[PDB]
Parts: C-alpha cells; structure tokens; sequence
C-alpha cells in the first residue's frame, strides 16, 4: 500500500516532498498536466510584475541558506524561475493527471482520475491552490485600453496590480468599497530600509494582547486624528472592523494589500528606471493614486446602472467600460467522500491550523492558509513540517487527534471567540502561525532559555519566519547559521522594534497612535512624502510607456475626471492644512542604550524601570495557547 499520495504540485508542496523523500517515506505526487496561473502567466508572457512579498518570507529555508544576500522583493519571473527549478528536481515522482475523487476509508483513501487510473494511499496530501475570479484579468490583460473608466468593488492584491497597469494609459479608476487596508511593503527606520515583516515582533504578543495591540494595530484602526494619514485624508478607506470578536490582534480574518510607497520606490529604483520597470518593479503606490486623483474612492451603495453602464456619483454620468466585481478565493478541492459515500464540507474554521480536517482520516490539506504579511513560503514550510510529522510519527499522530476536535474549539475561541464564519477566516499573522506550529511539533524556543539580552532580541525581535525553527533540532536545515548571522548584521538584531516595544509598554492605544504618527515618516500611508515624487511619477509614468511602446495624450485633457477628483477629495482639502518627532527620537536613543548592553547577563541586571520590564521578558504572562497545552 502507497504511504503517501501528494495531489497537486506548485510551490506548496515542495518542502514537504523534501521531508519525505529525507525520511525515505515512499511517496507519489499526482500533479495536472495543465499546471498553474504562473504557467499561463509565462507561455504569454505576463510574468512582467513582482511579488508583494519580502524575499525572506517567499523562498523556502534552504534556498535562502544559499541565495541571501540582502532583503528585497523578488520578481514573478524570479518565483515562477524557482517553481520550475523545484518541479524539475522531483518530476520523476510526478504522475500528470488529475484527483477527480477521493473516497476515504479507516486509515487509506481511494483517489480516482480523468484517465481512470485509481490510487491507494494509507495517507493522502492536498496542495491544490485556489481557483480565483480575478485571474482571466491578469492572464488575459490588454494594455491598448485607454481613457476608459473601470469600477473596482473589492481592494485586493490582484486589483492593485490592475491599477498600477492600467493607470499610465489614462484609464481612470473608481473603487466602490466598503474601505480597504492597505500597508506600504517598505518603510524607513532611522533612514534604512525595512519590508513591513521585519518590524512585527510577534512573540510580544505573550507579554500581553493589549502591549502587542498597542505595538500593530493604529495603522489599521483609525486611531490617531493626525492629517497626514490616508484614512483621515480620506475616510472612505476605514473598514467596518464590528465583525472583530477576539483578543488576539491583529485578528485572523484582517487582510491587507501591500504596495510601494513612492518614496522607497524612487531609492531603489530611480537610477535604472526602464530596465527596473521591465523586470517587473511596477508601481503600485495606492496612496499616491488617491493623492493624484489617478484613483478615487466613493460610498459602497454609490447608485450604478449595469444596464447602461453608469456610476451615478456628483454631477457628471460617468459611462465605464467595465465593472470588476472583486476576487474570492475557493480552494480546488475534489469531491472527498467520507467513508466512501458522505460529501465532505469544506469549512477554514472546521479544519485544526487550517491543515488537519475532522471526519477523515490520514488527509491532510497544504496552503489552503493565507498569510497577513509576507509571502506564503513562511506559511507551506511550516504545514509541510506538521504533516511530515503527523505522517511519519505515529506517537505526534496520536498525540494531536487525540483531543482534535478540542483543540480546533480552543484554536477558534482565542482567535475567532463569536464571529461567524467569514470568507478570509484562513488569512493569519504569519508570526503566529509559525510560531503556533513550532510549538505544536517541539521546534519553538524557550524564553526563560534567553540568558543575554542578544538572545532576548532573537526571540522577541528576531521575525517568525519558517527558517528561524530550523537552526537546530529535528527540522535543522544546513546553513541556517550563517543565514541567520547575516540578517542580524544587517538589520541592528531587530533592535529598532524591541525598542518600539520598550517606548509603548506604559501607553494607553491612543497615546501609542499618536507616538506612532509623530515620526517625520510613519510607517504606513503617510501623506507628506507624495507631494515632493510628482515629478518623479511623470518621469515614471513616461518609463512605463516606453518600456510597453505605449502613446496616449496627456495634452488631450480628461475634463470629466479633472471635475469628479474635487468631490472624492474634499475631507482632504480640508484635512491636509492641518499638517504641521517623539518616535525617532525614543527610537534613536533606544536602539543606543539596546546595542551597548547587547551582551549583558539579563538575570542579573540591577533594579528607568524598563529593566524590570526587560528582565520580566523571561517570564511573560500571556504564554498559555489552550490549543496546544
Ligand atoms: C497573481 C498572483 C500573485 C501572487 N503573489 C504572491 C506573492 O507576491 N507572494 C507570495 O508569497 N504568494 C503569492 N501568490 C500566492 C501563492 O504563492 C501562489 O498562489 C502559489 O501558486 C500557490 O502555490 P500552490 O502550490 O498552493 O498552488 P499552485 O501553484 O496553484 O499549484 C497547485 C497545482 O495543483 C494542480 N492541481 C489542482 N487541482 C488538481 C487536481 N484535482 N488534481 C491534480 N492536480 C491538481 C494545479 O494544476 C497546479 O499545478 C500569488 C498568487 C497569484 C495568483
Ligand atoms: N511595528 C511597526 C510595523 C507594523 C505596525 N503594524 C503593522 C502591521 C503589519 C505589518 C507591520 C506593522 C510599526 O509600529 O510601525
Ligand atoms: N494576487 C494574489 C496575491 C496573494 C494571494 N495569496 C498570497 C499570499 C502571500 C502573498 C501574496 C498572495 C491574490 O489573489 O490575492
């Protein structure tokens, strides 16, 4: 009987397969001939745009091991490139054909294909993906579409990348949301550059839920009246966040867009623009679009007529060519029958970590979790470790399904408590996720193990990716090391944002937002650094069209829009002369005092009274998660 069936692979199921095959655990992938969006994006030619996602987070441990030199964001092309790579090394254990069915028994399942073929397999592995509504519109963009207006109803990742390729062709974009959070992926840390991941400190959340609260959540909930933040510039962008019924924060559920800001765009790329723009570094500034007008927002029951094809808003009917109903994500799940005849239902909430679900046996589903921040790698690494376990360790097994049903009720009363079921339930902080796997299989770090305060930055400070749990024990990866020496040389050993903690600890949330905003550049959305980088987008926008052979007239002048741009901005004509640093200045002098003191003894450090702080940092008090204990 085959151990293990692997159904679909991509990016997700490439650690687990290496596991597997170090573990000599006899496996067969079955994957479609057909293969991923990725494929349709390169056989036409669309793999021309980047990831939103720090190449830290988006590669797996043992790549970066040998590839990292620096933190930035990879290219699709460069992504897809590592698919490939990995789909080569493993194509003999690939059958291509496509799970139709599964009909699971006791302790194997039956899988069934289009060819007719049929499988045993004691333990069966879904790494499938999601089918998406919005990938027609990437995979089959036309950039001749010119001086056309397009309503959006959902802010989404995918939308962003719409935007950010139909904007320098004139097309005008309405967005019909009920609010969106967006996050710059690149933010200033006394003038050095960041991705946003760097800077989350998750394990502070087991000091306590509200310090963590304090630490994350004023650039999300609208918390600071400062009038140089989009969403007071702006208020059309707040969420309804009522549905919020968890101490944990931020909270399972919240999904974020992550895009350039224009000033962290003009530093890494100003100096090679066109090749830049030709490898896929495309600008995305969401921000500078609502800045610009180039993008406006208007309420959500905003009267339209899909009829005629209008948008009823102030005082000019505005005719647009097309309406883009916003993208959801379905897993592609086969038909799975329970004990061969019952349907399964699929439910995020109904599975334990979003990987072990209830009612079969030996089936388990890989990357079907989405991450907040941060490419999904962290996230499969981590479920492919689970799995690896709970296949070839019958006591780890027996010691999880024991109590499953228990552990998922626990798991989503801390991170869920009340609210009902919602379609973004499986998006999760990555930081702690990996940290809540880790400390299911054994590999997490202690924290009264900390003995200086070096150490307390690399396990407060320090981010949750996947390979922070592989620099020893039973998942080691080689090279860890020397990988994680090299992100701590170059990122200070996280001190900036062990500082950041030490500054709030004695706030309330509305003084913590206002510290957050009071830096000469906030972290997120800060509206002082567009105005200065409208010439640079001139000489960007010129750049894009060259490099795509586009011509359009900027004389021909778009007199409608130039009229609808003064309704959306009027909160902003108003707020934006309000305008005019206690973070930078905690901040530098924080990060002074950390690094002299970096290897001192913390047990015994003497009796301001942030040493008791730090000292109790070996003792926190919010450890207990009721799903794993
Ligand atoms: C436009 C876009 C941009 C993205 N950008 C980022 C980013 O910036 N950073 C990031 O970290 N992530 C990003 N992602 C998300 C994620 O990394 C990709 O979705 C990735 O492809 C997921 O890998 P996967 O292996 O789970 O699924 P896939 O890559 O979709 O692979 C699954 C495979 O299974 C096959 N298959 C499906 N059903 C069956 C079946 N029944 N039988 C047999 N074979 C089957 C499919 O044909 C496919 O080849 C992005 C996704 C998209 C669509
Ligand atoms: N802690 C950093 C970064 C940060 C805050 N909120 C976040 C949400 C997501 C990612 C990063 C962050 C800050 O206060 O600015
Ligand atoms: N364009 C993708 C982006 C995406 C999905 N899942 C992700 C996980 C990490 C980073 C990016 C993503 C979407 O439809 O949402």
């Amino acid at each position: 009987m085959l151990e293990v069936c692997i159904i679909g692979f991509g990016f997700s199921a490439i650690p687990l397969v290496r596991e597997l095959a170090r573990t000599q655990t006899e496996f067969q992938i079955i994957s479609a001939e057909s293969g991923s969006v990725w494929d349709r994006l390169s056989e036409s030619g669309r793999l021309d745009f980047s990831l939103v996602s720090s190449f830290q987070t988006s590669f797996y441990s043992f790549d970066l091991v040998r590839d990292y030199e620096k933190d930035y964001y990879p290219t699709a092309k460069q992504f897809y490139e590592m698919h490939e790579r990995w789909r080569s090394v493993y194509e003999e254990k690939i059958i291509r054909d496509f799970v139709t069915k599964i009909e699971n028994f006791k302790d194997y399942s039956l899988i069934s294909t289009r060819s007719g073929k049929t499988y045993e397999a004691k333990h069966v592995v879904l790494a499938t993906g999601f089918d998406r509504l919005m990938n027609t519109f990437l995979s089959n963009f036309d950039n001749h579409v010119s001086n056309k207006t397009f309503v959006f109803d959902t802010m989404g990742d995918s939308a962003n990348l719409l935007i950010a390729k139909l904007i320098p062709n004139n097309n005008k974009i309405i967005l019909r949301t009920n609010g969106f959070t967006a996050l710059d992926q690149e933010v200033q840390v006394l003038g050095k550059p960041f991705t946003l991941d760097q800077l989350e400190s998750p394990n502070f959340r087991y000091v306590s839920s509200e310090l963590y609260d304090r630490l994350m959540m004023s650039p999300i909930y609208p918390r600071t009246v400062n009038p140089a933040v989009s969403y007071n510039q702006f208020p059309l962008i707040r969420r309804d966040f009522s549905w919020v019924d968890s101490k944990s924060s931020p909270p399972n559920g919240l999904i974020a867009i992550k895009y350039w800001p224009i000033d962290q765009y003009y530093y890494h790329f100003n100096d090679d623009l066109e090749n830049y723009i030709s490898k896929g570094y495309l600008l995305n500034d969401i921000a500078m679009w609502l800045h610009t007008g180039k993008v406006i927002l208007v309420p959500s029951d905003t009267p339209i007529n899909f009829d005629k094809k209008t948008i009823t808003y102030a005082g000019i009917e505005r005719s647009f060519h097309q309406y883009v109903k916003g993208d959801a994500e379905q897993p592609r799940l086969p038909t799975i029958l329970i004990n061969g005849e019952t349907p399964f239902e699929y439910l995020y909430r109904d599975t334990f970590m979003g990987v072990i679900p209830q009612r079969l046996n030996n089936i388990y589903f890989l990357g079907y979790t989405r991450p907040f921040t941060g490419g999904l790698a962290n996230i499969t690494e981590m479920q492919s470790l689970f799995i690896h376990k709970l296949i070839t360790q019958p006591q780890f097994h027996q010691k999880i399904h024991q109590n499953l049903s228990k552990r998922i009720t626990a798991y989503n009363q801390h991170y869920y408590g009340a609210a009902k079921p919602r379609k973004h339930d499986h998006t999760v902080p990555f930081g702690f996720y990996t940290e809540d796997i880790a400390r299911l299989i054994g590999i997490h770090y202690q924290p009264n193990e900390c003995r200086s305060v070096r150490d307390l930055l690399f396990y407060y400070a320090f981010p949750n990716n996947a390979f922070k749990y592989r620099l020893k024990g039973e998942y080691a990866v080689d090279g860890v090391d020397e990988l994680i020496q090299k992100v701590n040389d170059k990122h200070d050993h996280y001190a900036q944002v062990f500082v950041q903690a030490l500054s709030i600890r004695n706030m309330n949330s509305d003084e913590a937002a206002e510290w957050d905003h009071s830096a000469r550049r906030f972290s997120f959305n800060d509206m002082r650094h567009k105005e200065g980088y409208r010439a640079f987008l001139d000489t960007y926008l010129k750049a894009y069209r060259q490099v795509e052979n586009i011509s359009v007239d900027d004389t021909v002048v778009d007199e409608e829009w130039n009229f609808m741009v003064k309704e959306a901005c009027q909160v902003r004509d108003k707020v934006a002369p309000n305008i005019e640093y206690s973070k930078d200045e905690d901040v530098n002098k924080g990060i002074r005092l950390i690094l002299s003191i970096l290897d001192s003894d913390i047990s015994s450090l003497p009796d301001a009274q942030s040493i008791e702080f730090i000292r109790r940092l070996l003792q926190p008090k919010n450890y207990e998660l009721l799903f794993i204990r």
